């Protein structure tokens, strides 16, 4: 059975879903702001599962999850989710955590709590690290500005609005596309209003965490990203001492959607340097 | 765990949430075109999760299950859809079947497959149980006609502006009901462009299944509904040997989102009238 739920610390269920081969590395796939596990596409989602034990997550009040009232300003839910999630499957060691915007948050909200033993390795696709004034994990473009608070109404009008100022920053040029862009619209239109407002109503620093990770992180960043600027993604890649970066010129904050096939080889490539063979060639 | 999955006859995952005391009756809930099993509304799912084993079933091709290709003409693989989920869940008997919209069509697909073994009773809200030309039960309404073909195109353009005007007959005034009218229209924004067309793109009638009926069916339709006429309503109400009906005057398509109270008492009355 694919789909599956865990109770997280504060009693929230968390949907996600289990696809590939039960033998391989965890991959555990966190998403973005009003998204969900359906954000990653097809394509990458069945090329990912072939190697991996891929563990797809509803973020909380996302998805299928559940949405409590409140709670999603306290680091210690994100991290009981992703420590959930992991026990659920059995999970004690050599996962990869990736994470998509928010989903770095998260990341780093766990390993915060529970520190690195049972990880591997990370991945941070346009991610932010952190959350509040002088964050320089946290740094946000000028289309999420535009965007936001009116992408936190109720009020259809200014929420399909707000939404649109991130015109096509998501998928890229949307040419063939269009089916990815209308869903990413679709996932963040039934995302609860008062939940995409309380993810940013909220602040944490992680800096401290990023400079004493003893894990290797891949930083996988568009550098022209107008939700989550760029040097969010470099700021990463200075502070942690095991990083590995690769900036996607041109590329908006939807690699897996702009070229899935290159998302998907770079992810492999990283995931795959971690054991002996890069010392044997 | 309340989320699950169950197999259907060609191999698709069809996905669906379970609900309430598994000693209750058990209700079916198949939702419409482009929805899913979120539809519903939190306030009419706990309610009704307070009296019955609640299950709300994502329709293939919608929500969290899986998408075949193709298939979605063939009725007996809708029929395998519930039949699948109601093995799944242990039902031999009893089942109450709620469907909107296209579930009507679905529960139809499934009657005429199966039978009635299972199933206590029905209902029919805004629904349709034929498709195609001739087929009064299968009658749509000027937003739906005005939706398509835009709500199928692959390009953002057309099917936001389509989807979006759609929206407004489901939920009625909007205001007051700004969440849901962004959820809903984001459910059909999410539900992939070529599944939203491959519903569409069949012909099925049922005039002869509905007439022989040997199960009490509740129809509830909203009179202003403009994405299922209520003239197909109507039509099934006067086909259904056991039928029964509730007009909402005033209503569109989505009476549960309009008056969640009225929804909930006018169906656990149904239910509990099987005696």
């Amino acid at each position: 059975m694919s789909i599956r739920e865990a109770v997280s610390v504060d009693g929230t269920s968390i949907v996600y879903r289990v696809t590939g081969n039960s033998a391989g590395t965890p991959l555990v796939l966190l998403h973005g702001w009003a998204q969900s596990s359906q954000c990653w596409g097809e394509q990458v989602l069945a090329d990912l599962a072939a190697d991996y034990r891929l563990i797809a997550v509803d973020l909380r009040g996302h998805g299928y999850s559940d949405a409590p009232e409140s709670g999603y300003d306290d680091s210690a839910n994100w991290a009981g989710d992703v420590a959930a999630v992991l026990a659920a499957e059995g999970v004690t060691e050599n996962a990869i955590l990736l994470g998509w915007s928010y989903g770095g948050l998260v990341i780093c909200d766990y390993l915060a709590a529970h520190g690195t033993g049972a990880v591997a390795g990370a991945v941070l696709v346009g991610a932010i690290t952190s959350i509040g004034r002088g964050e320089k994990g946290g740094k946000v473009g000028s289309a999420m500005r535009s965007a936001v608070p009116g992408a936190m109404s109720e009020d259809p009008r200014e929420a399909i609005r707000a939404l649109g100022a991130f015109g096509n920053a998501l998928t890229g040029p949307p040419e063939g596309k269009g089916a990815a862009s209308q869903a990413l619209f679709g996932y963040s239109l039934s995302t609860r209003p008062r939940v995409r407002a309380a993810l940013f109503n909220r602040a944490v620093g992680h800096d401290e965490l990023l400079r004493n990770l003893d894990i290797p992180v891949l930083v996988l960043h568009g550098t022209d990203d107008s939700v989550v600027d760029v040097s969010a993604g470099k700021h990463a890649e200075e502070l942690i001492p095991k990083s590995q970066a690769s900036y996607w010129v041109g590329c908006n904050h939807g690699p897996f959607v702009e070229d899935p096939t290159r998302f998907v080889s770079e992810v492999r490539t990283f995931i795959s340097s971690l054991g002996k063979l890069a010392g044997a060639a």
